[PDB]
């Protein structure tokens, strides 16, 4: 099946806990995979303005580890619940992808999660201004704009609204698309 095929591909790139004990400032992100209309999609947030860290940007759900988190996957799930109301029974964490090093003292750990078909996003307006889906296949042939910095523009065919996706978020989206969609019969 489509979902079993995706999880089996993703498992080959799981690094597990290999890098999780190193002494960094620690953040996790959840890359949430949603099946709709026979295709895979990724779920993105638009961050609120009132936030000190990173206002108005397109990002995956996530944030800073705290002392309650049992492990780095727990951080990602805690933060996804607070931002969009995703509950634990509604997500299966499939793997941990290559972490991202930033600013010399920070390590960001990405987890891929499969999302239950009955989940419906409840944006928390104190953290998130918007929540939207992008088909995974988009990231193999994106609409690119140069700010030189590469920026993707995605227009939702439902309402004509355009979103800009860039930086680590765009890099991780392309990676997940390559892992899941490369070399597939039609
Ligand atoms: O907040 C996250 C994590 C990263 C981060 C960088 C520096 C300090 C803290 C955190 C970057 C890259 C991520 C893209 N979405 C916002 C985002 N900023």
């Amino acid at each position: 099946s489509m979902l079993d095929d995706a999880k089996a591909r993703l498992r080959k790139y799981d690094i597990g806990g290999k890098y999780s004990h190193l002494p960094y400032n620690k953040y996790s992100v959840l890359l949430p995979l949603v099946a709709k209309e026979g295709k895979l999609h990724l779920l993105f947030t638009v961050r609120s303005e009132k936030l000190r860290r990173a206002p108005g940007e397109v990002c995956f759900p996530g944030g800073k580890r705290d002392p309650t988190d049992m492990d780095d996957a727990a951080t990602a799930l805690r933060e996804a619940q607070e931002e969009v109301g995703l509950r634990p029974h509604q997500v299966e964490v499939v793997c941990c992808l290559v972490p991202c090093l930033i600013d010399t003292d920070t390590l960001i750990t990405p987890f891929v999660g499969l999302i239950d078909h009955n989940f419906q996003a409840q944006p928390n307006p104190a953290e998130v201004k918007d929540v939207f889906l992008v088909p995974l296949a988009y990231f193999l042939h994106p609409q690119v704009h140069d700010q030189i910095n590469h920026i993707f523009e995605y227009t939702n065919p439902e309402d004509g609204v355009t979103y800009q996706i860039k930086g680590m978020t765009a890099n991780l989206a392309v990676l997940v698309a390559f892992i899941i969609l490369e070399k597939k019969p039609t």
